[PDB]
């Protein structure tokens, strides 16, 4: 069990590959059925790097709400490809879940998601919104961003990547709520997230491992 999770922890993938989306490996979603109520009418799972753990996590997240999820692979040039789902159905309250490995540890934990600083990520997402909305003729923006990478906010939840990111997103014209984890993070086969607690056990719904940043 813990074997599966440490193997799937979303930190420090050895080979960073975020360039040229056409060269990325595909994903296949296996829709699952036990994931009950979601407040989002639709969501985009944004795969930020070509890594097998990241690809698997993105597919698993999609499978939890297969009918209303779109998976996009998004590269360093801002080119993307829709690898799962129907962008034209995205309506109502939307979430984006960003999937990638956190890297480059500091006193406030990881400083990079899929090779991007908080500010670079915000720029990439703002360009992505513009490009996607015009290519797919959608006009919807997220209400929430869930950061699906390991340890991207400080242990005390006051500093780090998540804070720089929510502020940078707003400075780029996207005011959104952001959920982000201070612990190691992994996604199971049902698309549920598990975090590593203080003892070192992989656990579910540990609120001390997550913070939800908001414009109150
Ligand atoms: O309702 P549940 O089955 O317990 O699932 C929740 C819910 O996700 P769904 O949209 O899939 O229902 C949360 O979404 P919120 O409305 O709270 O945002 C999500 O939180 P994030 O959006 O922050 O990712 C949370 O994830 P976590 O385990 O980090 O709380 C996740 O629970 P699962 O991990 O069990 O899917
Ligand atoms: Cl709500």
């Amino acid at each position: 069990e813990n074997l599966y999770f440490q193997s799937n922890a979303l930190a420090d993938g050895k080979i960073l590959h975020n360039q040229n989306v056409n060269s990325w490996g595909p994903i296949t979603v296996t829709p699952t059925t036990d994931g009950g109520e979601t407040r989002f009418d639709g969501q985009i799972i944004v795969q930020m790097e070509n890594d097998p753990v990241v690809a698997k996590a993105a597919a698993n997240l999609a499978g939890k709400h297969a009918e209303s999820s779109v998976v996009v692979q998004l590269d360093s040039d801002g080119n993307y490809r829709v690898v799962y789902g129907d962008p034209s159905k995205l309506d109502g309250k939307l979430r984006w879940q960003l999937v990638g490995h956190g890297r480059d540890h500091s006193e406030t934990n990881n400083t990079r998601l899929s090779g991007y600083s908080a500010d670079e990520l915000a720029v990439k997402l703002a360009k992505f919104q513009q490009s996607f909305n015009q290519a797919e003729n959608i006009n919807n923006k997220p209400d929430h961003i869930s950061i699906v990478g390991s340890s991207l906010v400080s242990d005390d939840k006051q500093k780090g990547f998540g804070h720089q990111f929510i502020n940078a997103m707003d400075a780029n014209g996207l005011r959104v709520d952001v959920s982000v984890r201070s612990s190691e993070l992994a996604v199971d086969e049902a698309g549920r997230k598990h975090t590593k607690d203080a003892n070192g056990d992989w656990v579910q719904k540990a609120e001390n491992n997550k913070v939800s940043l908001s414009w109150d």
